[PDB]
């Protein structure tokens, strides 16, 4: 293949949409802290997220590494400040359950999805791909605990 939006095209979106709203690097202590590394390629996540309820109130995303890592959690972290637990836990359910299922969101919102499975595969973009998958099923848990 020589030109393929599969992935280009997509992280090229995700990291422009992240552009257009400069902000990224941030901690917010107050409730959940959950921060994740990965000392080989050098990207860290810190997801501190203030959940003051039955919600997600705030997130805050000290992401540093590559294009993918630190753009990936802003976008599903954006998503999750605007939720609640219940549609987060039902979300990351949904999230895993597609790996037994095929292929499915109840909402086709695979902006992200896509993008981070894409780098999942390869052995040195994986470790990319579960640090803000690890890191974001990790902050509020998922499914009705995961464990
Ligand atoms: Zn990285």
């Amino acid at each position: 293949m020589s030109f393929n939006a599969n992935l280009d095209t997509l992280y090229r979106q995700v990291i422009m949409d992240h552009y257009k709203n400069p902000r990224n690097k941030g901690v917010l202590n107050d409730s959940i802290v959950v921060d994740m590394n990965n000392p080989t390629c050098g990207d860290r996540i810190r997801l501190t997220m203030k959940l003051d309820g039955d919600i997600v109130e705030d997130a805050k995303f000290e992401g540093e590494g590559c294009s993918i890592s630190m753009a990936s959690a802003s976008m599903m972290t954006q998503a999750i400040k605007g939720k609640d637990i219940e549609t987060a836990l039902s979300m990351s359910k949904i999230f895993s359950d597609m790996m037994q299922g095929k292929e499915y969101d109840d909402s086709i919102d695979l902006g992200d999805i896509e993008a981070l499975q894409g780098v999942s595969k390869f052995p040195a973009r994986i470790k990319c791909a579960t640090l803000s998958w690890k890191a974001l099923e990790k902050g509020v848990a998922k499914e009705e605990g995961g464990n």
